[PDB]
C-alpha cells in the first residue's frame, strides 16, 4: 500500500488522488491548505479522542467491579455510585437550542426518514429519489393488501388485488383530505374552478372540507393531469390519466396516488456498510460526492429534478424532488489505515469522515444540476457516550469548517441517543451542541447493545424478544422526547425514533409504527423507499405538531427507571427456550457476518429462527453477540452449546445463500472459514470488546479475508 507524505501523515494513494482530483475541484480550496489542515487537525485532536476512549474503558471497569462485588439491587447506591465516578452528571438548567440555518425538511416537516448504505449507489439513488413514491405500488407489491383468495400477486396484473389497492387509497384520501360531503370512493372527476378544487360525485359536486388542503395541480385546470394536495405538511398527488391501464377501470380515471415519502435520507458510512481500507472508504466517498454534485448515475438511473405545479390561484411553483440528505459519519471508536503516521499508527476514522464528508458536502450547496437550500451540512454522529463526547464532536466540526473555508456552525449534527451514558445525560449532550444540534434519535438496537454490555457483570439478561418491553427502554424512548421538546425541538429540530427491521412485514409496520408519531416523534427510520411511502400514511393520521404541544413540560421517566437493568428472573427459562434463543442468535450472527467478511456487505436481510426476514447491521449483531456473551458469562449456556449451535445453523446459512452466486460456504470446514471464526470470536470474545462494539473484530477479519484472497 503506497502512501503520500503530508507532514506526520502517510495518506494512502487512492484516497490522496481521489480527494485531489475529484473532491477538491470546484470548492476553491487549495490542495496544500487542505492536506495541511488534515495534518494539523489530526495532530491536534487525536489526543482527546483517545482520552475519551480510555474514559469509556475506565468507567466500564468500575461498573464491572461494582457489580462483581454485590451479593438484591439497591438502586440508590448504584445511582450514588455512578454519580461519584462521573458516569451520571448534573442536569443543566433548562435552555433552548439556537441552531440556525436549518432546512424546512428538518425544522418543520414531520415524516419518514430513510437510511441507506452509501456504498450501494443503486440504493443511494433510490433513497434520494424516495421523496416521492407510488402508493399503489407500495400497497400492491407488499402484504398491506393481504394475498387472500383472488387478490394474490401474480406474474401479470391482478385486478382483484388492484381494486383493493384503489379502495385502500380512497379511504386514505377520505381519512386525510376529506370532502364536504361524500367519499373519494364515489368520485367521477376533478376540476379546479375559481381557484378551488371541485370533485364530481354521481349526483352532485363537492369541494374539500378544508379547501386550504388544496395545493395545486398540473395540466389544464378544466381537466387536470393531476391534483396536488397537502395535509400535515406532507404532499399527496392524485395522478389522473383515464387511458392508463389502471386508470381506465377507475371511476375517476385515477392512475396512482403519489405520496411525499422520504422527507430526509441518511447516507450511511457506519453500521450498514463494510469499509475497512482506503479502497472501501473511497467507494463510499465517491458515491457521496456524486449525490452532492447531482450526477450519481447507474441501466442509466439518475437523480430526479424538482417538480413543477400550478398554484390554485393560477401561478407557478416548484417543490423539492429529492430527499434532503444527511450523511452518517462513523463515531469516535475506530481507526482506519487509509491514513497512518510516521510511527505507522492508524488514524481515527471519525476525524477522517468529518474532513472528507464535509469537504464533499460543499458541492451540495452549489449549482451542479443542490441539497440544503439554507446553507447547512447535516452529519449524523453515532455512538457517543456522554456530553464531553458531544463537545468533542463540536470542536472537531469547528476545526474542519475553517480548514474548509465554511462559516462556523455550518456542519450541523444529528445526535444519536444510542449509548447508555448518553441516555442518562441526554440534556447535557443536547446542551453541548445547542447551536449545532439538528436532531436527536433513539438508536434502540445500539442502545440495547450498550445496555447489555454495561451491566454484563450484574447477571443474565432477558431474551432479545423481551427487550422491546423492558422498563428501561420504555423510559428511554419517553425521556428522549421530553428532553427534545424541553430544549425547544418543536419547529427547530427533529425528534426521531428507530428502525423497522422487518422488511417484508408491511402490514405489521403500517399497523405498529404509528406508535412513533403518536409518541411525539416528528421523524422515524424506514429501511426502503417503499417502507417510506407506507410510513408516510402514519403522519397523515397523526398530527405530530399537536402531539408535541400536548407533551410540553411533561417529565415522564425517572432516572431510577432509566437505570432499570433488564436482568432475568431466577430459573426463568426452560431448556428448549434457551436452545431456541441461542440457535436464533447464532443464525442471525452467522448470516450477517458471512456476507460482511466474505463480501463486504454491511447490511443484509437475514431470516431469524422463525424465518422472519430481518435487515441486520452492526447494531443488531451487537445485540445478538452481546446477549450470548452474557448468558456465557453467567452460566446459562456452555462453550460447547455455542460451538454446537454455530455448527448447527451455519449449513442452514450457506443454504439460504442459495440466492447468491460466487459465495464461499462455511460448513463443513469451520476452522477454514474466516467468516465462521469471526462469528465465533464475536461471541466468545464478546465480553472484552469495548462497550460491546463489533467493528474491531469485523474490521480485522474482513482485512484478513481480503489478504487471503491475494494469492
Ligand atoms: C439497527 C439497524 C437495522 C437496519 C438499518 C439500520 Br440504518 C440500523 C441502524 O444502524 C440503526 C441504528 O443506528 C441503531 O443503533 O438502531
Ligand atoms: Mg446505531
Amino acid at each position: 500500500t503506497d502512501r503520500v507524505s503530508v507532514g506526520n501523515l502517510r495518506i494512502a494513494r487512492v484516497l490522496y488522488d481521489f480527494v485531489n482530483n475529484e473532491a477538491l475541484p470546484g470548492t476553491d480550496i487549495d490542495p496544500d491548505s487542505f492536506w495541511a489542515g488534515v495534518d494539523k487537525v489530526v495532530a491536534d485532536l487525536t489526543p482527546q479522542n483517545q482520552a475519551l476512549l480510555n474514559a469509556r474503558d475506565e468507567l466500564q471497569a468500575q461498573i464491572d467491579k461494582w457489580h462483581r462485588r454485590r451479593v438484591p439491587i439497591d438502586m440508590d447506591a448504584y445511582r450514588q455510585f455512578l454519580t461519584e465516578i462521573g458516569y451520571l452528571l448534573p442536569e443543566p438548567d433548562d435552555f433552548t437550542i439556537t441552531t440556525s440555518g436549518v432546512d424546512a425538511e428538518i425544522t418543520t416537516t414531520a415524516g419518514p426518514q430513510l437510511v441507506v448504505p452509501v456504498l450501494n449507489a443503486r440504493f443511494a439513488l433510490n433513497a434520494a429519489n424516495a421523496r416521492w413514491g407510488s402508493l399503489y405500488d407500495a400497497l400492491y407489491g407488499t402484504d398491506v393488501i393481504p394475498e387472500t383468495d383472488g387478490a394474490e400477486k401474480g406474474p401479470t396484473y391482478n385486478k382483484v388485488r388492484g381494486d383493493k389497492v384503489i379502495a385502500y387509497a380512497r379511504k386514505f384520501l377520505d381519512d386525510s383530505v376529506p370532502l364536504s360531503s361524500g367519499s373519494f370512493g364515489d368520485a367521477t372527476g376533478f376540476t379546479v374552478q375559481d381557484g378551488q378544487l371541485v370533485v364530481a360525485l354521481p349526483d352532485k359536486s363537492t369541494g374539500l372540507a378544508n379547501p386550504g388542503q388544496f395545493a395545486g395541480y398540473t395540466g389544464a385546470a378544466e381537466s387536470p393531469t393531476s391534483v396536488l394536495l397537502i395535509n400535515h405538511g406532507l404532499h399527496i398527488e392524485i395522478l389522473i390519466d383515464p387511458e392508463s391501464q389502471v386508470g381506465t377501470t377507475d371511476r375517476a380515471g385515477v392512475k396512482d396516488v403519489i405520496l411525499e415519502s422520504a422527507i430526509t435520507t441518511i447516507m450511511d458510512f457506519e453500521d450498514s456498510v463494510a469499509a475497512v481500507d482506503a479502497a472501501d472508504k473511497v467507494l463510499g466517498y465517491r458515491n457521496w460526492l456524486g449525490l452532492n454534485k447531482g450526477d450519481l448515475a447507474a441501466f442509466l438511473r439518475v437523480l430526479n429534478r424538482d417538480r413543477n405545479y400550478t398554484a390554485p390561484g393560477g401561478g407557478q411553483f416548484t417543490l423539492p424532488g429529492r430527499s434532503l440528505m444527511f450523511v452518517r459519519n462513523v463515531g469516535h471508536l475506530m481507526t482506519n489505515d487509509a491514513i497512518v503516521d510516521t510511527d505507522g499508527s492508524e488514524v481515527f476514522e471519525g476525524i477522517m469522515d468529518a474532513l472528507f464528508t464535509g469537504l464533499i458536502a460543499i458541492h451540495g450547496l452549489k449549482a451542479s444540476d443542490i441539497n440544503s437550500r439554507t446553507g447547512s451540512i447535516y452529519i449524523v454522529k453515532p455512538k457517543m457516550h456522554g456530553p464531553a463526547e458531544v463537545a468533542f464532536t463540536c470542536e472537531l466540526f469547528s476545526r474542519v469548517e475553517d480548514v474548509l473555508g465554511l462559516p462556523q456552525n455550518t456542519m450541523k449534527i444529528g445526535i444519536m441517543d444510542e449509548e447508555r451514558r448518553t441516555t442518562v445525560n441526554l440534556k447535557a449532550c443536547i446542551k453541548a451542541a445547542a447551536d449545532r444540534v439538528v436532531f436527536i434519535n433513539t438508536g434502540f438496537l445500539d442502545r440495547t447493545g450498550d445496555e447489555i454490555h454495561t451491566s454484563m457483570e450484574a447477571g443474565p439478561m432477558v431474551r432479545k424478544g423481551t427487550m422491546k418491553s423492558q422498563p428501561w427502554i420504555l423510559a428511554y424512548e419517553d425521556h428522549n422526547v421530553d428532553a427534545g421538546l424541553a430544549a425547544g425541538f418543536s419547529g427547530r429540530a427533529q425528534v426521531g425514533k428507530g428502525m423497522w427491521t422487518m422488511t417484508e412485514l408491511m402490514a405489521d409496520m403500517v399497523e405498529t409504527k404509528i406508535a412513533q408519531p403518536r409518541a411525539g416523534a416528528s421523524t422515524a427510520w424506514v429501511p426502503s423507499p417503499t417502507a417510506a411511502t407506507l410510513h408516510a400514511l402514519h403522519y397523515h393520521q397523526v398530527d405530530v405538531a399537536a402531539v408535541q404541544q400536548g407533551l410540553a413540560g411533561k417529565r415522564r421517566a425517572t432516572i431510577e427507571q432509566l437505570l432499570t437493568i433488564p436482568l432475568a428472573k431466577e430459573l426463568a427459562w426452560a431448556p428448549d427456550e434457551i436452545r431456541e434463543e441461542v440457535d436464533n442468535n447464532c443464525q442471525s450472527i452467522l448470516g450477517y457476518v458471512v456476507r460482511w467478511v466474505d463480501q463486504g456487505v454491511g447490511a443484509s436481510k437475514v431470516p431469524d429462527i422463525h424465518d422472519v426476514a430481518l435487515m441486520e447491521d452492526r447494531a443488531t449483531l451487537r445485540i445478538s453477540s452481546q446477549l450470548l456473551a452474557n448468558w456465557l458469562r453467567h452460566g446459562v449456556i456452555t462453550s460447547a452449546d455455542v460451538r454446537a449451535s454455530l455448527e448447527r445453523m451455519a449449513p442452514l446459512v450457506d443454504r439460504q445463500n442459495a440466492g447468491d452466486v460466487a459465495y464461499r460456504p462455511m460448513a463443513p470446514n469451520f476452522d477454514d472459514s474466516i467468516a465462521f471464526l469471526a462469528a465465533q470470536e464475536l461471541i466468545l470474545s464478546g465480553a472484552q470488546q469495548p462497550n460491546g462494539y463489533t467493528e474491531p473484530i469485523l474490521h480485522r477479519r474482513r482485512r484478513e479475508f481480503k489478504a487471503r484472497a491475494a494469492e
